[PDB]
C-alpha cells in the first residue's frame, strides 16, 4: 500500500508529540517528556485510499537533516501562546527547502494548542505567513483533539497533488 512519510518539526515543547500521540493513541499527554527521536507507523483510510502514515516526531532541541531529507510531507508547529516558537518557523522551513533542494515542498503550518486563553500570536498573522509560503493554516488542539485529524489529513493531500 502507499506509504506517507510525514515528518513533525518544531520548537521545543510546542506539542508535537501530543499531536501525533492524540492522533494515535487517542489520549492527551499532559507530562514533560522531551523526545529525542521517535516513529509511529498507522494504517488508516483517506479518502477512501487505504495507506501507511510512518510518521517521523522529532526533538526540538537544537540529526535534523538526515530525516527531512527522507521525509515526504511535514507538519511545522508552533505554540499560539509562544511568539519564539512561531518566529523560529521560518528557520525549520528554509532548512526543509535547503535539505530538499525545493522551494516548494509539501507543508503545513500548525498552530497548537488553541484551546488555551493566553494567546500571543494572532490567527491572522500566522494565515498571513502561511499565504506567503503557499501553504495552509490550521490551528490544533491535542488537548480537545481539535483539528488533530485536519492538520494530517491535509498534509498527505498536500502530498498526492505534489
Ligand atoms: N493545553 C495544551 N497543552 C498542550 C498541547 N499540546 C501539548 N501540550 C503540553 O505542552 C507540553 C509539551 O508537549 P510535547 O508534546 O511534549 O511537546 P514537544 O513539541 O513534543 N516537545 P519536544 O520538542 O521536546 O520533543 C506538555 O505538558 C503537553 O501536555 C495542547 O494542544 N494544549
Ligand atoms: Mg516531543
Amino acid at each position: 500500500m502507499t506509504e506517507y512519510k510525514l515528518v513533525v518539526v518544531g520548537a521545543g515543547g510546542v506539542g508535537k508529540s501530543a499531536l501525533t500521540i492524540q492522533l494515535i493513541q487517542n489520549h492527551f499527554v499532559d507530562e514533560y517528556d522531551p523526545t529525542i527521536e521517535d516513529s509511529y507507523r498507522k494504517q488508516v483510510v483517506i479518502d477512501g485510499e487505504t495507506c501507511l502514515l510512518d510518521i517521523l516526531d522529532t526533538a526540538g532541541q537544537e540529526m535534523r537533516d538526515q530525516y527531512m531529507r527522507t521525509g515526504e510531507g511535514f507538519l511545522c508547529v508552533f505554540a499560539i501562546n509562544n511568539t519564539k516558537s512561531f518566529e523560529d518557523i521560518h528557520q525549520y522551513r528554509e532548512q526543509i527547502k535547503r535539505v530538499k533542494d525545493s522551494d516548494d515542498v509539501p507543508m503545513v503550518l500548525v498552530g497548537n494548542k488553541c484551546d488555551l486563553a493566553a494567546r500571543t500570536v494572532e490567527s491572522r498573522q500566522a494565515q498571513d505567513l502561511a499565504r506567503s509560503y503557499g501553504i495552509p493554516y490550521i490551528e490544533t488542539s491535542a488537548k480537545t483533539r481539535q483539528g488533530v485529524e485536519d492538520a494530517f489529513y491535509t498534509l498527505v493531500r498536500e502530498i498526492r497533488q505534489h
